[PDB]
C-alpha cells in the first residue's frame, strides 16, 4: 500500500479558504485604514511542488514599491538559495524585472474583492 498524502489549507486556495463577501469585508476594510497601501494575496502555484510554502497569505504593500522590488521581498522571505528559480506572477505575467509601480499594477489586475492576487512558482513558462 502506497501512502495516502493529505492536504492542508495552504493546498486551498485563499479564495476557497474565505468565501467572497468575506474577502471584500476585508479588503474594504483595510483600503480605509491605510488609503495609500495595496492589499495582496501571494499563494504557491498549485503546480508547483520544490519552493517552499509562505508563512503568510496576506500582505499589505505601500503603494510606490516596484514590482521587482516586491519580488525580491518575497524571494528573501522564502529563504531561497542564489541558484533557485523564482518567478512571482500576476495574471500569469512574470514580475521579476517589472519596473512598474504597484499602485499602477493594482488599478489594472486586481481581483473583484478588491486583493491583487499573484502566485509563484519555478517558471513563468514551461
Amino acid at each position: 500500500d502506497d501512502f495516502e498524502l493529505l492536504d492542508g489549507p495552504s493546498d486551498r486556495p485563499f479564495k476557497q479558504r474565505r468565501s467572497f463577501a468575506d474577502r471584500c469585508k476585508e479588503v474594504q476594510q483595510i483600503r480605509d485604514q491605510h488609503p495609500s497601501k495595496i492589499p495582496v494575496i501571494i499563494e504557491r502555484y498549485k503546480g508547483e511542488k520544490q519552493l517552499p510554502v509562505l508563512d503568510k497569505t496576506k500582505f499589505l504593500v505601500p503603494d510606490h514599491v516596484n514590482m521587482s522590488e516586491l519580488v525580491k521581498i518575497i524571494r528573501r522571505r522564502l529563504q531561497l538559495n542564489p541558484t533557485q528559480a523564482f518567478f512571482l506572477l500576476v495574471n500569469q505575467h512574470s514580475m521579476v524585472s517589472v519596473s512598474t509601480p504597484i499602485a499602477d499594477i493594482y488599478e489594472q489586475e486586481k481581483d473583484e474583492d478588491g486583493f491583487l492576487y499573484m502566485v509563484y512558482a519555478s517558471q513563468e513558462t514551461f
